[PDB]
């Protein structure tokens, strides 16, 4: 069956994310972020779709931790506790690169440059919407012609 092995390894709190300071906890096998509060976790990546994790600069009085997902995705995180802040996103920075090697999982570029050129033109993620959602086509049709030519101009048309 599925073995969920829900492991916290690290409890993490104070965080704002999305406008809202919760409590941040490491796993195994993921990352989880959940608002102070709540026990849900509005935020759950496995080790195996984040690529890496950047930080912001040190000596500052905003603790940000920016992880970036295989998709061409990201995790933005606020340690606003000023305590231990620092060392919060220290431990995570070192216990999710411990567990991110772990479950590396092959970069998926082909799917880096289609959700990056989803995010940089607005009509090319609407014809996408348009289309290939509407099963007009496959979305390889739609991509056929545009990962080709990345311009907004050209993505007014399939």
């Amino acid at each position: 069956m599925a073995t969920s092995s829900e492991e916290v390894l690290l409890i993490v709190k104070k965080v704002r994310q999305k406008k809202q300071d919760g409590a941040l906890y490491l796993m195994a096998e993921r990352i989880a972020w959940a608002p102070e509060g709540k026990d849900r976790f509005t935020i759950s990546h496995m080790y195996a779709d984040i690529k890496c994790q950047k930080i912001s600069p040190e000596g500052k009085a905003k603790i940000q931790l920016q992880l970036v997902l295989h998709a061409g995705d990201t995790t933005n995180f606020h340690f606003s506790n000023e305590s231990t802040a620092v060392k919060e996103r220290d431990a995570v920075k070192d216990l999710l690169q411990q567990l991110l090697p772990k479950f590396k999982r092959k970069a998926n570029k082909e799917l880096e440059e289609k959700n990056r050129m989803l995010q940089e033109d607005p009509v090319l993620f609407q014809l996408y919407k348009d289309l290939v959602v509407s099963q007009v086509i496959s979305a390889e049709e739609f991509w056929a012609n545009r990962l080709n030519v990345n311009a907004t101009d050209s993505s007014s048309t399939s």
